[PDB]
């Protein structure tokens, strides 16, 4: 099953959302695979946000992201890469649409409360990249065969 790289931010950390987060990713119907609370190691931000090297925002960025611990997952589900950038939504809160996660709860596009991956292929990346299959559990749940036919 499609899974997709989540990572709640430490504004949502430092905000005390974490569980009203998680809780918008859940009722969707998407599995929560793998989590961790951590700390972001410098090496693991920049390797993370690689592609913006030259960008204005990124020092900016790698700092923010180091600033207090994170809380990554790995989200299992049909279309899960799509389905959480949906109820994510635009990048910048106030075009993301109210009742998305960003929407309701972020102010500013630097602090935007989550991460999901644009792509299947930035997906895989960023799973491999912040995970090992050894913190990725598989297991079914009773709701499963109510989420898909
Ligand atoms: N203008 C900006 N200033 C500060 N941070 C930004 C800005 N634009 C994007 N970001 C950071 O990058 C994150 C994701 O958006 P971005 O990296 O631009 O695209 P993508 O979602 O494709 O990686 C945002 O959640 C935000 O933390
Ligand atoms: O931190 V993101 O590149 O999913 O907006």
């Amino acid at each position: 099953m499609e899974r997709t790289f989540l990572m709640i931010k430490p504004d949502a950390v430092q905000r005390n959302l974490i569980g009203e987060v998680i809780s918008r990713i859940e009722r969707k119907g998407l599995k929560l695979v793998g989590g961790k609370l951590m700390q972001v190691p410098m090496e693991l931000a920049e390797t993370h946000y690689g592609e913006h090297q030259g960008k204005p925002f990124y020092n900016d960025l790698i700092s923010f992201i180091t600033s207090a611990p994170v809380f990554a997952m790995v989200v299992e589900g049909e279309d899960a890469v799509n389905v959480s950038r949906h109820i994510i939504g635009s990048t910048n809160p106030s075009e993301a649409s109210p009742g998305s996660i960003r929407g309701d709860l972020g102010l500013t596009v630097g602090r935007n409360i989550i991460h999901g991956s644009d792509s299947l292929e930035s997906a895989e990346r960023e799973i491999n990249l912040w995970f090992n299959e050894n913190e990725i559990t598989s297991y079914a749940s009773p709701r499963d065969a109510w989420l898909y036919e």
